[PDB]
């Protein structure tokens, strides 16, 4: 499996983060920080999923996009547009990249299809 | 096909949030708004216990693992930093509405995958 790439402060931060729990991710999540590559910030790709970037998606049956800020437990807003580390579909997203699929239950039954079509700050 | 049932106070309350965010595009809105249109609005007390409403505790099992945990699911003002409440506005937490004890639903595993879990209690 590829690793994820990550920024020592955010590896140090989410290793603390998680140390302190107790989500059905948590194990997985730490599987891949405990094999990431470390690396300065300088050095991530812009289009990889960083704490704090901003991922806009495309669903994959239409135009349709949105987006979503992957944050900390407290930095999460109240308008729909933020998503903590420690949730559903958040956990998930740290370390994809630009051109990843991801998919999530859609409101009234079946499955929202979506690809990763940019990573900004 | 089948209608999602919605106690009035919470079709109300969902209405007039999704009214005041009308300019948010939040992943799956136009999916959640399209099944509040075509709820059956009842009295909270002939919504059976089984069923997922606001501020309803729902607790999972991980069929992988048998590990069990709770999600409850609230409106945007109540979200904590717990890891325990989740949003109507988010993913997984839109699509929990209306959903009923036993149902299945899965979301992404960190590193690939998915989680797949069945809620195995649903507690107001």
């Amino acid at each position: 499996k590829p690793k994820i790439m990550i920024s020592s402060l955010d590896a140090e931060r989410l290793e603390i983060l998680l140390e302190t729990l107790s989500f059905p991710g948590r194990d997985d999540l730490e599987a891949e920080l405990a094999r990431a590559e470390v690396v300065d910030p300088e050095e991530i790709p812009p289009t990889v999923v960083t704490m704090n970037s901003t991922v806009r998606f495309r669903v994959e049956s239409s135009a349709e996009e949105f987006c979503l800020t992957l944050v900390y437990p407290k930095d999460v807003d109240t308008s729909g547009e933020k998503i903590s580390i420690l949730a559903p579909v958040g956990s998930a997203l740290l370390g994809l990249a630009q051109g990843d699929e991801i998919e999530w239950p859609k409101p009234g039954g079946g499955v929202l299809r979506v690809r990763i079509v940019e990573v900004t700050y």
